[PDB]
C-alpha cells in the first residue's frame, strides 16, 4: 500500500515535486467518455478547459475542494518529451494508491507533454514518473465567474455548480442571503463544486453568493440569481479572483 503524499495547500512555492501520471478515457479526448467528472463540471473538452483536464488522487483532489485547482506537468524522463510543461485543470478524480501524488491526464494533456509530433507516441508508455507544481490559474480576460443552476427535485432544493474560479481555483464554502434578513448562511458541498441549500421557501428574491477560495479569500456576487431562476439556466457574473 503507497501513502498520499502529503495534501497541496495555497503555498505557490513554484517548485517541482515528484508524481506518476497515466491517462484514461479517449486518446484524444478530455478523459471522462462524458467530458464531466467527479467534479460535476461538464465540457471539459470545450474551451476554456479545452481538454486540458486531470485527475489527481487524495492530495491534489482532496474530496472535491480540489476541483477547480490548476497545476502545471511536465516530462523529462522519457524522450520525446516537450521539457516543457502543460498546464491542467483537476475536474475529475482517482484514489487508487498506486503512488503517493498521481495524476490521471486526458489523452489531450498526457499527449501535450510531448515534442511536436510525438503525441500519439508518447500516449503508449502509459504510465511515466512527471514533474509538477501548483499554480493560480488564468483564464481568458474579462472572463468571471459563473454559477450554474443543476436539476432539481423536491420543491427548490436548489444546488449551484461554480465554474472558472481564477487564481485558488477551488472553493471551500458558498452562501446565501435573500432579500432581508442578511447574515450569510452556509451551504451543503453536495459533492464536487456542488453546493446545496436544503432549505428554499423563506430565501426568496435576488440572491447574493460568496465564494471563499481555498486561501481564504472571498468575493460576492449580488443577483447572479433572479428569482425566475430555473434549472439548467446559468448565469454569469462580474466578479473574479486575481
Ligand atoms: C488531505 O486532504 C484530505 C481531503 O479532504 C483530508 O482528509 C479528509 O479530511 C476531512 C476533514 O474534514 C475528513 O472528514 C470527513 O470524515 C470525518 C470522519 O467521519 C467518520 O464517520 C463518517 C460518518 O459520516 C464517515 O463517513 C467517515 O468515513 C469517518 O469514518 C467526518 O466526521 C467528517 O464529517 C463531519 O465533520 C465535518 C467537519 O469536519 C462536518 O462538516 C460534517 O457535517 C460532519 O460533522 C467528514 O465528512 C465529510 O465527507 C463527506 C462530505 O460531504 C461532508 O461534508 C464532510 O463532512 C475526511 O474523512 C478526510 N478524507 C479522507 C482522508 O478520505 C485531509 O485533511 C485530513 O483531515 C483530518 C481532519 C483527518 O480526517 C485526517 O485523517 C485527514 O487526512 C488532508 N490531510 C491532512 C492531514 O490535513
Amino acid at each position: 500500500k503507497v501513502p498520499p503524499g502529503p495534501n497541496i495547500t495555497t503555498n505557490y512555492n513554484g517548485k517541482w515535486l515528484t508524481a506518476r501520471a497515466t491517462w484514461y478515457g479517449q486518446p484524444n479526448g478530455a478523459g471522462a467518455p462524458d467530458n464531466g467528472g467527479a467534479c460535476g463540471i461538464k465540457n471539459v473538452n470545450l474551451p476554456p478547459y479545452s481538454g486540458m483536464t486531470a485527475c489527481g488522487n487524495v492530495p491534489i483532489f482532496k474530496d472535491g475542494k480540489g476541483c477547480g485547482s490548476c497545476y502545471e506537468v511536465r516530462c523529462k524522463e522519457k524522450p520525446e518529451c516537450s521539457g516543457n510543461p502543460v498546464t491542467v485543470y483537476i475536474t475529475d478524480m482517482n484514489y487508487e494508491p498506486i503512488a503517493p501524488y498521481h495524476f490521471d491526464l486526458s489523452g489531450k494533456a498526457f499527449g501535450s507533454l510531448a515534442k511536436p509530433g510525438l503525441n500519439d507516441k508518447i500516449r503508449h508508455c502509459g504510465i511515466m514518473d512527471v514533474e509538477f507544481r501548483r499554480v493560480r490559474c488564468k483564464y481568458p480576460a474579462g472572463q468571471k465567474i459563473v454559477f450554474h443552476i443543476e436539476k432539481g427535485c423536491n420543491p427548490n432544493y436548489l444546488a449551484v455548480l461554480v465554474k472558472y474560479v481564477a487564481d485558488d481555483g477551488d472553493i471551500v464554502l458558498m452562501e446565501i442571503q435573500d432579500k432581508l434578513s442578511a447574515e450569510w448562511k452556509p451551504m451543503k458541498l453536495s459533492w464536487g463544486a456542488i453546493w446545496r441549500m436544503d432549505t428554499a421557501k423563506a430565501l426568496k428574491g435576488p440572491f447574493s453568493i460568496r465564494l471563499t477560495s481555498e486561501s481564504g479569500k472571498k468575493v460576492i456576487a449580488k443577483d447572479v440569481i433572479p428569482a425566475n431562476w430555473r434549472p439548467d439556466a446559468v448565469y454569469t457574473s462580474n466578479v473574479q479572483f486575481y
